[PDB]
């Protein structure tokens, strides 16, 4: 039927804090949200997932993603100094105080195993744990260790589904999906 605006969708669907942080991430990349709207949506989604992952167990995780790059590195360095954790080469998304490791969060509509292998190939760090979510409910994680319980992860998955369903309902899903990578 009607074909909506992705910008409208993002602003109606995500929390304003998430939207603004997303805008900042894009601006930090010099990129224009009004042209790269699908990517804007992707950034909001990834942010929301990182935030949900953290809220699934308050104070277990330190959030790295969403901060200014400089500030993010200061947080990472302080964590490494306090815990003795090995400094990663790339900025990760979270730190798990319980399992004593950084976490990289991926969100994709590509096939999750391939996506996982790509992330793990890029990272090169034996320590950073990778957790990949797809919009279809599949997930993939380092050493089949999924960190959180089924309830929490299902909450994340459900949110992803809701996003996909509302996109599809506005006619936005095809473009969004095809726009990855
Ligand atoms: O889920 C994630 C996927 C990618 C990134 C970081 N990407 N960084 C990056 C991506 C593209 C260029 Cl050209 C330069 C740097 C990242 O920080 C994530 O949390
Ligand atoms: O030009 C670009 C547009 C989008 C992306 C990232 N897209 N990520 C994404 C895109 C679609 C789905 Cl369904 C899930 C995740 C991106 O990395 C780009 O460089
Ligand atoms: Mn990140
Ligand atoms: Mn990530």
């Amino acid at each position: 039927g009607p074909l909506g605006s992705m910008e409208d969708f993002v602003r109606q669907c995500f929390n304003p804090m998430i939207v603004e942080l997303a805008e900042k991430t894009m601006k930090e990349y010099g990129e224009d949200l009004k042209i790269e709207t699908n990517k804007f949506a992707a950034i909001c989604t990834h942010l929301e997932v990182c935030f949900m992952y953290s809220d699934a167990s308050k104070h277990r995780f330190e959030i790295i993603e969403g901060r200014d790059r400089t500030m993010a590195w200061t947080v990472v360095n302080s964590i490494c100094n306090t815990t003795g954790a090995e400094k990663p080469k790339f900025l990760p998304d979270l730190y798990d105080y319980k399992e004593n490791r950084f976490i990289e969060i991926g969100v994709t509509r590509r096939e999750v195993h391939i996506y996982y292998l790509e992330k793990a190939n890029k990272i090169k760090s034996e320590k950073t744990h990778i957790h990949i979510f797809s919009f279809t409910g599949e997930e993939m994680a380092t050493k089949a260790d999924y960190t959180l319980d089924e309830e929490s992860r299902a909450r994340i998955k459900t949110r992803l589904f809701t996003i996909r369903q509302e996109m599809a309902s506005r006619g936005l899903w095809d473009s969004f999906r095809q726009s990855e990578r």
